[PDB]
C-alpha cells in the first residue's frame, strides 16, 4: 500500500516497493 512501486502490497491497495 504505497504508490510507485514495482510490485504489490494487497492487491486493490497500492504497490510496494521491495517485495520478496
Amino acid at each position: 500500500c504505497v504508490w510507485g512501486g514495482d510490485c504489490t502490497d494487497f492487491l486493490g491497495c497500492g504497490t510496494a516497493w521491495i517485495c520478496v
